């Protein structure tokens, strides 16, 4: 028996969500479809220009942990919020989903991270993230017992932006592997890959990471190539298992020379793509830790991702376990 | 020319929204479909039992002012938040919709009001409201020039719960009527009517209120009758204009002996009824201040109400002006 199926580690963020037109992004020099880091002054400026908004707990890894719990797995999360109202909201939402979350706030400043997410008419999402209290996440926040007792510890490439989070992750990798567990990461965002390419490849090649999640753009960025076939060949050589999503084209799971192609689910309409990759990882890691085949892991990931893009908010409000049962996956 | 079409005054609240099953309401002794006042301790208890939630700016009059602005009218709002993150969210959302909102927080404590709103499968909403900083609203928060320059000042029956808000409303009524403006109120909630029946009837009969909004339950409660026809006859005798909504069954506008009936719009599915009455008031009051017939005012109210119940959140995220144009209400 192990206490946890999946521990995730990431930047603890509350999302501030609004729809905008295409010109808004141009006028405000926001890179479309990407995670744009911003300082406090820029956060105030952008907020002053944003329309009425909705708030929802976010954070890539936070969403993934929530998704695992939703499917019925046992999940835990490490991430740092402030002792403020946004932090209280973040804390409530992840615990309410049934995720173990015990990271202690350090104070009220910097305040809890928030990301202004602008959703264009095509359903694409452009994020503008003030890291706030996320910059304080470090080795002191590693619950060593939790890492030791988790089948998979999964973390964000996004953690390479704040200063000390990487130290916590290296500690996690040591503990996880000493206890025969698996380490996983997501490449997070293609510009994030542009920033930390070499460090990410070192994590994979040194065996600190066993299972890597990427989308098409991230895989291309990792090898600075426009040849997707090359990117797949190289990523398969650099890590034990790679799961590469291709939006409406589904996904491909790679292990050594093995490839398993999975279709995207049929959807009603793309409301908001926020969380698609996070929830693909939820479905995959849920399947993985339930001993399911790699193809079935991919199928579970595509199911969860397809569900989340049909709602506002990055964490499915409906039952993923019921959806999996209905789709004949569990 | 007048600076404002509609000034609204109410409890400034951020909503915390989650779906629940029918048994949840019974287990927690929450009165279904009603506004349940709660203290700080109960707020903590209920939050600890609530599932993952979404936050959205609320407050009945706040929603109404936002709706007027959305339709293209000129709106202002009085309501008191605290100097905290929820208050900043509230301030941002209403100002971003184009509503004049200049009520200054008095400090951080009590904190900004919030309402835990539980939405059952039928789309009904059951609210659990901690008033917080709303208890500080008083005559000092009346911007006399704004009241003087607003065609209609509209307020919540809900303002009779906090201690000094009624004094602000009596000041508003004096200024509005001295400047030849109209006063309006909503009965808010049938239990609120149970609490303040006599005071509400005195407001109407003394002519401090010119235009009254009610739903069926509130009208029945006002006269402690189960005879809806009696309630209509009585409410028509007690105020200059009464606008009475009957949920899915439309609305009736009363002026003296005149009655103008309106049909409800067509719904695919009722997602969440939160804000329906508020947005009925937005449509009606926008039409009224544009010099439209009482029937057309009712039509605009029903249009706005029908739109808001098809989304999560109490303030329409789509263009009400565009919908009104499409409907030939313009
Ligand atoms: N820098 C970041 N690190 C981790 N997650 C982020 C970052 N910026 C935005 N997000 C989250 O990405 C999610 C979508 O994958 C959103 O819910 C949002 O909170
Ligand atoms: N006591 C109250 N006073 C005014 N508005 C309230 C109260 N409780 C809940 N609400 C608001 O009622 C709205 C729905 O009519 C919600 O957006 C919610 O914020
Ligand atoms: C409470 C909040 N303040 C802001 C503005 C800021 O971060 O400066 C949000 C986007 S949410
Ligand atoms: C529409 C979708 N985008 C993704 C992530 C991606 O490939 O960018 C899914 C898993 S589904
Ligand atoms: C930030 C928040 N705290 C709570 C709990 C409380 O009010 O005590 C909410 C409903 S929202
Ligand atoms: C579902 C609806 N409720 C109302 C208000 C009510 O009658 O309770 C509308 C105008 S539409
Ligand atoms: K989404
Ligand atoms: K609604």
């Amino acid at each position: 028996m192990t206490r946890f199926d999946v521990l995730t580690v990431g930047n603890a963020i509350v999302d501030i969500i609004s729809r905008c037109n295409d010109q808004f992004l141009i006028d405000n020099q926001i890179t479309k479809a990407a995670m744009n880091l911003i300082d406090a002054e820029r956060a105030e400026l952008l907020y002053s220009r944003m329309g009425p908004a909705l708030e929802a707990s976010g954070g890539s890894a936070g969403n993934t942990a929530a998704g695992v719990a939703n499917l019925g797995g046992k999940a835990a999360y490490f991430g740092n919020v402030a002792a403020d109202q946004l932090g209280d909201i973040f804390t409530h939402d992840i615990r309410a989903q049934g995720v173990h979350y015990q990271t202690k706030p350090k104070g009220a400043f910097p305040p809890t991270a928030r990301s202004m997410i602008f959703v264009t008419e095509d359903g694409e999402r452009s994020m503008n993230t003030y890291l706030g209290a996320c910059v304080e996440l470090g080795p002191e926040d590693v619950e060593a017992d939790v890492v030791a007792d988790a089948k998979v510890t999964y973390f964000e490439g996004y953690l390479w932006d704040p200063p000390r989070a990487k130290e916590a992750i290296l500690d996690c990798a040591r503990i996880a592997h000493q206890h025969g567990r698996e380490m996983s990461m997501t490449l997070s965002d293609s510009f994030c890959v542009d920033r930390y390419r070499g460090e990410f490849l070192d994590l994979m090649r040194s065996g600190k990471v066993d299972i890597v999640f990427a989308n098409r753009q991230e895989a291309l960025s990792l090898y600075q190539t426009d040849d997707f076939e090359e990117a797949l060949n190289r990523i398969a050589a650099d890590c034990k298992i790679a799961a590469v999503t291709m939006s409406e084209n589904g996904a491909v799971i790679l292990k050594g020379r093995e490839r398993y192609y999975v279709n995207a689910i049929r959807i009603r309409e793309v409301v908001d793509t926020t969380g698609a990759g996070d929830l693909f990882a939820s479905g995959f890691l849920y399947g993985y830790t339930q001993g399911r085949s790699l193809e079935d892991c991919g199928k579970l990931g595509c199911l969860a991702a397809g569900i989340v893009i049909q709602q506002i908010g990055p964490r499915p409000m409906t039952s993923l376990s019921e959806a999996a049962k209905q789709a004949g996956l569990i």
